[PDB]
């Protein structure tokens, strides 16, 4: 209930904006032009009636009071349709500003969040959302109060000419009628829960086979995701069927208690026709009188539904608003400052999961301006350092050091700018590959893009394709090839020129006559700056000066490539097979 | 405007399904129950009238009366909501068939039109018209006939008690609404396109930056993508903003015509109360019978509105549903029999483009029981050939045989069922493991699928997990590691045993100590069956009894492993420097 209030009060702020003034001259403009039409309606029937009187009793007269019906009419649907005109604007001004919140909120939030979430989930909220705030913020200014003013001026012309137990039987009707439609809401809020669940799902579902469309056509198993999906439709057709009956429940139960309130009304009065109201003229008017009530009431019930029909859907944004980053920077922190690359370890100790551990003990130092190389088996856990030392998951009981300074005091915006990584796994933009290579520095040239390429070993490649430079790259990268979309990922790094190089599985696709110019041109660019390469390849380690084996976690060996060789380690095994 | 009338065609099939004759008498009842209720609501006015005149020509007899006015409003409400409880149920109906339809059809597409697709622009479509279609089935069976029925009937009565000059007025009136109606209609055609397409377009950037969040993550630039996403907000809110005041327009055109011709109805009339009509009392009949045209005559008004507005959505799925893919099955199909596997190639020419060829003049024979690697250039489009021999693409002007048998006459079906695939890149559904790895075959057992993980080097790995083959792969396999990822799919393949083996960069991200257990598994259960490896790495190629080397889409030198290093060419040098 209070959290439903904390949203609502939000939403209101960001109507009265006090940046912009001219949000304050424009709803107070709307709500002038509603009450002009208001006060202008009423008097439409009064005109109209004293011209029939007039000419009942009894020509130029009835003509200008006939134009001026004419301009009363036109009058009050032109204050009402120029009313929403200025309202959309200002809403949906509201609209994009939180749509825009939302959209950086979610590429803040944290990484644990990411690589588990329900593709398809996140965007049909935010769909749903959307659509709902633009009829709360329409309703709530303009419909509550006029109904309710209305609803008190008929109840005071309702209370005028006692009778003495109509006030009663309409008190009791009132009260009635507000209790069950709470009632029938408070059930009927049960159930879009429920429908709103299932969509979900069924649109995750659908989203993730359409990413598996390789793997479900290598593999003849079509049918399967056709079934699963209709299997999740089927549970969505049971949750909405369910709630249209219930809002036939509504209606039905709406009409009965208004039917037997006209009907209790006539009994009472045709009981008095004798020793109490006796004049007709009276029984028209409380016939009229109910309908002019019945119709505000009915506005206002439909109000209530809606607004928490749509309050529901609501919920869905705030939760995921509310949700914040486990990692987040200390209160004071040092811009980062450093003449060398220097790497030190001290005992890191960390955890996925408290069930298993996956590094302990680990400590090593990587010198400035010297290239240090990890080798293993795969399932040692190699590339959780890298993820680590990018600080995307903070240590639990380990000291982590660059140039003799705190990495966690250390701010991440200057952390994260240091130091550059080649993803293991490629990912390009749907965009070109001129936008894909630019991506590195948005401040380079085209020299700086061009000579970058040349010595990425895809210029030449690049030239002879139809569209030089030009050529869309799909979804995912998957136009390319691997090793053109591998080449790529290099350029952007090349690109970029950070302090400290951290490539990870780079020569994985990749034919061996072009791996031996790609060496090279890493052996003379990145003399001066450390860097670090992972890569189960015995030779891009080779050239490496340091060479230390990791398994199971923990460090084995230490040293050279030459010492590595004589002692007859792990790493001896692994290189003798190679070059059998 | 002929493919909305096929569009409408279509529907209109759909709910009178000849299948179910549950459906027949569901959309009759419906029917019988609106017809009651107007007849009924119809009669109403009258029992009040009747009453009020016996009254005032004057008790049990007016308590019964409005006893009987009592149930007559019930009635009208209970077959109004007993009504649409039954329609809900065929229309929901629909649309889950409608929805399982479009899902197959997206499904059963060619490959050319997905790694080139707008994601989320098919989820955003798929929810824009499955919204859609339920108003359109339900406006039009119970909307369309009634109110013209009663626009008739208070045409009648309005011919009746012939004024001259009163029906010519309603007509030119009649024929300017519909004319202005349907102009208003045609122009915000056009706006409602325009807002749809840049809908569309937001949508599938932001789940590509959502795809792309490692590497926003990795390079700073994080503003770049809010400030396109703002972009194409900012273009969304011009478009929908159009809308709302063509809205208004049309709104304030609907009044100003129904008022001025209520103005030159009353002139009229008033211009005649000498020498023509003289009695008051017509002058209150006219009154009251514009307004019962004028009702009717607004919701007509209103349901073509949202017609045409909804009919715009629905093209966006059935544009889609025309789609047909571009490779199909012979007319005449024979089932694919074989005793062994022979593949041999005459010639193939290929290319994705008309600029560029790929392939020229491949030819080379696999022989039955025999294993043939092929290693090259990355450029060299080696792995073309896989995905053309899988049928994805069609061939030009080149011959494929299998077993003396011609693969494009031979059925696609049988085709694809006999050859096994591992991916180059590895997808894996955001599932169980265990799901994941059997979902190679069906109907194996967990015998089948635990013995399968021995051979893959992976059972041991699994058993140290926290969850024994229950651990939650994330999101396109990002949670599991890459060499583990690798393993997962190899056991697929495993599983599946099919008669042709056809790896794709099956040891790239492997450790060098279990590559020789797993290829020692591959040389003692595929010995009986062919199969064909491609790498980049030397040592799984020697194993191999054939070698050929491709480059610039035209093979080099064939022969085995021996001859090929005699020879001195292409082959040996690639071995010479990974030897060092
Ligand atoms: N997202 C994850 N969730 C659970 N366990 C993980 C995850 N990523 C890695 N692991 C565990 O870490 C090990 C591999 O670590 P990883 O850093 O992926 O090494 P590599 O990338 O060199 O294969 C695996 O045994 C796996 O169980
Ligand atoms: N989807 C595609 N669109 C355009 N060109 C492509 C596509 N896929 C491959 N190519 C071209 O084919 C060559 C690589 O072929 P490919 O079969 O990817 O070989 P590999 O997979 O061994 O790298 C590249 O030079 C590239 O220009
Ligand atoms: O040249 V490949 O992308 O098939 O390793
Ligand atoms: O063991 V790896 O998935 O970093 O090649
Ligand atoms: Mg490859
Ligand atoms: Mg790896």
């Amino acid at each position: 209930a209070m959290a439903d209030m904390k949203i609502l009060r939000t939403l209101a702020g960001y109507l009265w904006m006090r940046d912009n003034p001219e949000f304050r001259f424009r709803v107070i403009a709307a709500l002038g032009f509603l009450v002009g039409a208001k006060v202008l309606n009423v008097q439409v029937p009064f005109l109209f009636k004293l011209a029939v009187d007039w000419l009942a009793s009894a020509f130029a007269t009835p003509a200008a009071v006939l134009i001026g019906y004419g301009i009363a009419r036109t009058g009050s649907s032109a204050f009402n349709e120029l009313r929403t005109a200025v309202f959309s604007k200002v809403a949906l001004r509201t609209i994009r500003s939180v749509s825009r919140k939302v959209f950086s909120h979610l590429h803040d939030l944290d990484l644990r969040y990411h690589l588990s979430r329900e593709t398809g989930g996140l965007n049909r909220i935010i769909d749903r959302g959307s659509r709902a705030i633009n009829f709360i913020l329409s309703a709530m200014v303009f419909n509550v109060v006029p109904t309710i003013l209305e609803i008190s001026m008929v109840s005071g012309i309702l209370a005028y000419k006692f009778g003495a137990a109509f006030a009663w039987i309409t008190s009791l009707s009132v009260g009635s009628y507000i209790v069950f439609t709470l009632a029938v809401t408070q059930w009927r809020t049960k159930f879009r829960k429920a429908m709103n669940k299932a969509d979900n799902d069924a649109s995750t579902r659908a989203i993730d086979s359409l990413i598996n469309y390789e793997t479900v056509k290598y593999f003849n198993n079509e049918g399967y995701e056709a079934e699963k999906y209709d299997q999740f439709l089927k549970k969505y057709e049971d949750a909405a069927l369910q709630t249209q009956r219930s809002l036939a429940f509504l209606n039905f139960g709406q009409s009965i208690i208004f039917s037997t309130a006209l009907s209790t009304a006539m009994v009472l009065c045709s009981q008095g026709i004798m020793n109490g109201q006796m004049t007709v003229g009276d029984l028209v008017m409380v016939n009229g009188l109910l309908f002019q009530l019945s119709l505000p009431l009915n506005f206002l019930g439909s109000v209530y539904r809606e607004t928490i029909q749509s309050l529901v859907d609501m919920k869905s944004m705030f939760q995921l608003l509310e949700e914040k980053s486990d990692i987040t920077n200390t209160s004071d922190a040092k811009p980062l400052v450093l003449k060398g690359g220097n790497i030190e370890f001290e005992n890191v100790h960390f955890s996925y999961l408290p069930e298993r551990k996956i590094l302990d003990g680990i400590s090593f130092v990587v010198p400035a301006g010297k290239s240090v190389a990890i080798v293993g088996t795969s399932g040692s856990g190699k590339s959780t350092i890298l993820r680590m030392l990018f600080r995307f998951f903070d240590t639990d009981s380990g000291n982590i050091r660059i140039d003799g300074q705190d990495i966690k005091e250390v701010r991440l915006d200057s952390l994260r700018s240091s130091i550059g990584v080649v993803p293991q796994d490629t990912v390009l933009f749907n965009d070109t590959i001129f936008h894909n290579i630019h991506y590195g520095r948005l401040s380079a040239t085209e020299e700086e893009v061009y000579e970058a390429a040349r010595r990425a070993a895809i210029h030449e490649t690049i030239s002879n394709f139809p569209d030089k430079y030009s050529t869309i790259v799909g979804e995912r990268g998957l136009k390319l090839s691997g090793g053109e979309k591998q080449r790529v990922a290099l350029a952007r790094t090349f690109l970029k020129s950070p302090a400290i190089l951290l490539c990870d599985e780079a020569t994985s696709a990749l034919d061996s006559t072009t791996e031996a110019e790609i060496l090279n041109a890493l052996k003379a660019l990145a003399s001066n700056r450390t860097s670090i390469f992972i890569a189960h390849r015995l030779t891009t380690a080779m050239q490496c000066d340091e060479i230390v084996v990791l398994e199971n976690g923990k460090v084995v060996e230490q040293g050279p490539h030459d010492e590595l060789l004589g002692k007859s380690g792990r790493y001896a095994q692994l290189w003798t097979q190679q070059n059998s």
